[PDB]
């Protein structure tokens, strides 16, 4: 149940990572228009 | 319950990272970089 | 069980920044 809980903390913390890196890509794009 | 609470937040930020890589991905698909 | 909650106050701290950065691009894109 806690074993549950830090497995799904932890795919959280990967994704929020590589999705900012997403979002400031896009940042990236936009804002050199 | 303190464990109680510490599992909805988990679920809640499940959904939201769901919802929210959606909303990058159309973004993605719009600027088409 | 503590570190969990600070990961997740973690997590929920940068998924609020995060959204308000997506929202900004949805304005300029939109």
């Amino acid at each position: 149940r806690m074993k549950q809980l830090e497995d799904k903390v932890e795919e959280l913390l990967s994704k929020n990572y590589h999705l900012e890196n997403r979002v400031a890509r896009l940042e990236k794009l936009v804002g050199e228009r």
